[PDB]
């Protein structure tokens, strides 16, 4: 679900185009319902997984081993609107520059939640 929900190496949209309104429903999070936030990260795949060896963090939910990218990476925050009602699900797009912090586990060892942005 991290690929799916969180990745999206090759893109780099601005604010408030309508990257989110696509991109949510592209990666199914508008089916039921609106999905309130979301973020993509817009970094190669290996450099998003090598985060699961870098600095060790406590978590900002649930446990699960967290890891604080060395590196701030660019992403994109994804908020849904006030005048959004599902069906229509419209959202707010905000790229930012932030160092990550993810949830790995596995074997290959990798992400598999984003856990949230610092700062």
């Amino acid at each position: 679900a991290f690929q799916r929900q969180h990745m999206d190496s090759d893109s780099s949209p601005s604010s408030s185009s309508t990257y989110c309104n696509q991109m949510m429903r592209r990666r199914n999070m508008t089916q039921g319902r609106c999905k309130p936030v979301n973020t993509f990260v817009h970094e190669p795949l290996v450099d998003v997984q090598n985060v699961c060896f870098q600095e060790k963090v406590t978590c900002k939910n649930g446990q699960g081993n967290c890891y604080k990218s060395n590196s701030s990476m660019h992403i994109t925050d994804c908020r849904l609107t006030n005048g959004s009602r599902y069906p229509n699900c419209a959202y707010r797009t905000s790229p930012k520059e932030r160092h990550i912090i993810v949830a790995c586990e596995g074997s290959p060892y990798v992400p598999v939640h984003f856990d949230a942005s610092v700062e």
